[PDB]
């Protein structure tokens, strides 16, 4: 009911998140201020240590270049634990998406453009996400901003392959292209309620549809018209073909308000 940090004790509110010997708890401060702590038990192999160990440093290392990536105020690790507190938020855009019925056009754009930068930014510094999916994205004050690099396992708030780019599947036996396509089924399914091949329930045959050339994605037609162009060039199998992240920062989508 109670964790304490570098000197500093918080109440548990309530867990908000799960995965492999990790748990995101719902936690207040001394004067009630509210925050996110990420317990991780330690005992995991040389290397999911040290993927952790990465991981932490880069999203300290990234909180100055970038508003729209999740706040890091503090971390405390020893051989035993970890612990991190960091930006609580509203809700993850995962759950959100699922208890909205239909979105804002404006707030769609105004979302996008937010993970558009916090991708950009993990981009500059040489880091590809590599699971994009809108469990990573948390919203806070109306805004979205990246939860984790995809460096360290992965968690679920309290999986799927809809997501995933037909060139990590070819490649089967790494570019900053295959974030876009995952950003691209994001923005899809935000405007026309599900992923390109959400309804293929066999997999193997979901996976064949993603890689396959001549398993054409439906664009039916919309008044935003940039929109459409947005999703078409960002769902292009091929990487060399498909847009990048500079490339859509000057698109007239996000550039050109309606
Ligand atoms: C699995 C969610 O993980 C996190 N959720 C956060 N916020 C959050 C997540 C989920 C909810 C929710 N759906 O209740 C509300 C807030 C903040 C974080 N800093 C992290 C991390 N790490």
């Amino acid at each position: 009911e109670c964790i304490s940090v570098k000197g500093r004790i918080y109440s548990i509110l309530k867990q908000i998140g799960s995965g492999g010997s990790s748990k995101v708890f719902q936690v207040l401060n001394e004067k009630k201020q509210i925050y996110a702590i990420k317990y991780v038990n330690l005992e995991a192999d040389n290397q999911t240590l040290d993927s952790y160990r990465n991981e932490i440093a880069y999203l300290n290392k990234l909180q100055q270049h970038s508003d729209k990536i999740i706040r890091l105020y503090d971390y405390e690790i020893t051989d035993q634990y970890i612990y991190m507190v960091m930006e609580c938020g509203n809700i993850d855009l995962n759950s959100w998406l699922k208890k909205k019925k239909s979105i804002d056009p404006w707030e769609r754009k105004s979302y996008w453009k937010n993970m558009l930068e916090a991708v950009h930014t993990i981009h500059q510094h040489g880091i590809v996400h590599s699971d994009l999916k809108p469990a990573n994205f948390l919203i806070v004050d109306g805004m979205l901003k990246l939860i984790d690099f995809g460096i360290a396992n992965q968690m679920q708030p309290d999986g799927t392959v809809n997501y995933m780019p037909p060139e990590a599947i070819k490649d089967m036996s790494i570019s900053p292209k295959s974030d876009v396509w995952s950003l691209g089924c994001i923005l899809y399914y935000m405007t026309y309620g599900k992923t390109p091949f959400q309804q293929i329930i066999n997999q193997i045959s979901k996976l064949h549809a993603i890689i396959d050339p001549n398993h054409e994605i439906e664009f039916p037609d919309i008044p935003e018209k940039d929109l459409q162009d947005v999703l078409k060039c960002c769902l292009k199998r091929d990487p060399k073909q498909r847009i990048s992240i500079p490339e859509l920062l000057a698109h007239p989508y996000v550039q050109i308000q309606t």
